[PDB]
C-alpha cells in the first residue's frame, strides 16, 4: 500500500467516524516510556489491524494500537506500537501512520526514544532535546522519502534546518526548570543508526569525532516524515548508556539495562509531557 | 529490465535507425540547465517511452527525451530528463541509458548539477568542477553496481581513481581562464547524499570535517557506471548555497533559491560546454 | 526463502546425513585464500544446489560447495564459494548458511578476507587481526539483520563488543610469535565498505580520519550472523595494497594485483590457520 493521499484518507476518516476525537497532538513513545498514553481520558482505542491501509505489524507481532483521547485538557492521538525501519518496514509503511495523523489534524509531534550516550558527560538516565541529527540511512540513499514524492503532502526536497522546533525545545527546558530537574536535561546531535545491532566500539569512536551527542535506532524516520508534511516536532532522548564510555572499558550494553534505565525515567518522563501538552499554543 | 548487453543493444540499435546519428559524446545537465539542449543542430528528439527497454518515468513525469544532433562541430547525444536514486530508480534502471550511449560509441560524458557548497569560501553562482567523489551510498551497500556483474561492459570490482578525467578537467579551466571568467572556477571532493531531503545542518558541519567541498544528490550513479564501462567524464558542479554557511547561521535551502541560481548562470555554462565540446579530442 | 529455524533445520538434517561429520569449526576463505579446503582430511563435498533451502549462487557462479572433514585433528566444515553482499544477495541468502553451522555445530568461526590498508604503515603482503569493525552498511539500513528477527537464533539487538573474540586473537599472534612471522601481523579496526567499487581516494581519506585501518567488501555480514548466534569470530586480513598511499600518489588498483598478493601469502596463510586449529580449545 503506498502512503498517497486516497490511503490516508481513507484511514483517518475511518479513524475519525469511530473515536470521535479530533487531535491537534500526535505521541510516539520509546520503548518502556509508554505510561502517557495510559494517563489518556476518555481514550478511544483502535487497532492498527482495523485501519484500512494500516501497515501490517503481526510478524514483529506486540501491541499496535491508535489511542485517542485529552490529555492535560488537549485532544491527542498516539501511537501504542512504534514501526521501526530495523525491522524491514518500507518507506511507504512508516510514513502512512504519520500522514495519517496529519490529516486527523496533528500539528504537533512529541517522540521519545532510548538512546546511547556519544558526548562523555552524558549519563545514564540523563534526557536529550535532539537539536539536529545525523541521518546515515538517508546519507546511504534509504532515506524514508526516497521514492516518488506524494505532493499532496509536501515538496521534493524537504530543507531540515527547522525539523526540530526550537521553541518547543525551549518549552521543554523551561518546564524542566520549573521543576527544578534541568541538571538532567542536555541538548544534543542524534545520530541514527539504522540498527539493529547496538552501535560497535569503533563506530561509537567515529560518532563521538563526528560531532555526535547521541546514536540511536529510531525517530528520524518520522522527524522527516512529519517535517515533510509541516508537522511540528519535539524529540527527547532517554540515555541508556554511555556507549563512548562502555567503548573505552570494553562494557557491552543490553537491552535489559536499557528498559531498566525506562523505567527509572518513565514517571518523570510522564509528568514532564503531560505539562509539555498543557503548555502548548492553543494554534 | 536488467541492463544487460542484449538490452542496451536492442535499445541502441532502435535509436541508430531513428535517427541516424553516430555520437561521439554524450551531455547529462542539472535542473535548469539544459540550454545546452536547446542549441543542438539537426537535432533528433527520442521520447524514452518509445526507446526498447528504457526505464519508465511517467511515474515521476516531466520530460524525458534523448536528443541527438551536433553541436561544436560534434556529434552527441543529450539526456533530456535525468534519472535520480531519490526518486526510486533502481540500479538497473540507472545504468541502463549510459550503457546505451557506450554502444552509441560515447566516448566523453560532460554532466552538469546543481550542489551545496560546503569548503568556506564557495560561494553561491560558482563552478566545481568535480575532482573526486564520497559515495555514501556505495559505502552503505547502495551502489549502483550492486548486484550481478554485466562483464560484457565492464570488471566486477572498478577502480575509480580516474573516475573524473584530469586532462579534461585541465581543458575546462583552460578555457575558463582564456574567457576570464576563471575566478569563478574552484576543484573539489563531492559528497553524494542520496537525498531527497538536503543536507541537515549537522550533516553538512560532518561533511566538512571529512574533506568535502561540495554535496549534492546526484551524479555519482552516472560517474561510476561510465567509468565501469570505459567512458570518460567532466562533471561541473553549479554552487547554489553555501550549505556550512547556512548550517552556522540558522538559514533554510530551498528548491526555489536553487532554480534562481541556474537561471544565473546557465548562459555561460552552456557557452563553456558549448567551447569544451569544440575543443575535445577528436580520437 | 528465509533464514528460519526451520529452513536451516531441514539444510543441516540433510548435511549431517551426506557428510557424516559433526564439525566444531567452520572455515569462510578469502579469494585466492582457499588453499586449506584442499588439505581438508576424508573430505566430504556437498554442493549448494544440492543442500534444501541454500541460496541460488548461478547468476554469479563459480564453485559453490560446503566441504567438511577434519583438519589439523579436528572437525571442521568450510564455505568453498563466499556470498558477498555486492552480488546483490539477501539478508537472508547471505545469514542461513552461517546459521546452518551453527545448528552443524560450529563453535568458532575462521575469516580471511583481502583488504585495502588505511593505516600508512601497513604494506602489501602484511596480515591484520581484525578486533573491530566500521559497519557503514549497517549504519545506513542496510544491516545484515534489518527484517524480523528470528529469535531461535538470537536477540533482537545484538552487541557487537566481543564480536572479534580477544582470546582467538591473541592465539593467532602467539603462533605467529612462535615461528618467527609476527614482523608482519598487526591488528586493526576493519572499515566495511558494501562494493563493488573499491574506495575512491577521497573515501580512503575519509576513513584515515575516522580511524579504520583497513578497508575491505567482506566479512562484517557473517561476524554479525555468527556474533547473533553465539559463534566465536576469528578474522583475518590480508593486505592487497595500501589505499592511502595509494590515494597520495594517483595509483590504481586492480583485482589482479589483489590476487597475486594472496598467491604470495597463501600458504603462510594455510599453515599458519592449520596450526591455529590444532590448539583451539577442545571445548
Amino acid at each position: 500500500v503506498v502512503a498517497n493521499y486516497e490511503n490516508a484518507s481513507m484511514a483517518a476518516d475511518y479513524i475519525k467516524r469511530v473515536s470521535n476525537v479530533l487531535p491537534d497532538i500526535g505521541i510516539i513513545c520509546g520503548s518502556g516510556l509508554g505510561k502517557l498514553i495510559e494517563e489518556i481520558e476518555e481514550r478511544k482505542v483502535i487497532p492498527y489491524i482495523n485501519i484500512p491501509n494500516f501497515p501490517k505489524t503481526t510478524v514483529a507481532g506486540h501491541v499496535g494500537n491508535l489511542v485517542l483521547g485529552s490529555v492535560g485538557g488537549r485532544k491527542i492521538v498516539a501511537m501504542q506500537g512504534r514501526l521501526h525501519m530495523y525491522e524491514g518496514y518500507s518507506n511507504q509503511e512508516i510514513a502512512l501512520p504519520i500522514r495519517v495523523m496529519k490529516l486527523l489534524g496533528v500539528r504537533v509531534l512529541l517522540i521519545t526514544n532510548l538512546a546511547g550516550g556519544i558526548n562523555r558527560k552524558l549519563k545514564s538516565g540523563d534526557f536529550v532535546l535532539i537539536k539536529g541529527h545525523i541521518n546515515f540511512p538517508g546519507l546511504g540513499l534509504n532515506n524514508v522519502l526516497v521514492g516518488p514524492n506524494q505532493d499532496e503532502f509536501g515538496p521534493r526536497f524537504p530543507d531540515l534546518s527547522n525539523a526540530y522546533d526550537r521553541l518547543l525545545q525551549q518549552l521543554a527546558l523551561k518546564i524542566a526548570q520549573e521543576n527544578d530537574f534541568q541538571d538532567l536535561v542536555h541538548e544534543g546531535v542524534y545520530a541514527f543508526n539504522g540498527g539493529p545491532t547496538y552501535e560497535s566500539p569503533d563506530e561509537s569512536n567515529m560518532l563521538l569525532k563526528l560531532g555526535c551527542d547521541v546514536v540511536g535506532m529510531s525517530t528520524v524516520p518520522e522527524v522527516i516524515i512529519a517535517c515533510h508534511c509541516g508537522i511540528k516536532v519535539l524529540a527527547v532522548s532517554l540515555i541508556a548508556n554511555n556507549s563512548i564510555l562502555d567503548a573505552e572499558n570494553d562494557v557491552s550494553i543490553n537491552h535489559e539495562k536499557v528498559l531498566a534505565v525506562a523505567e527509572k525515567r518513565a514517571d518523570l518522563l510522564q509528568m514532564w509531557f503531560k505539562e509539555i501538552i498543557t503548555r502548548l499554543p492553543l494554534d
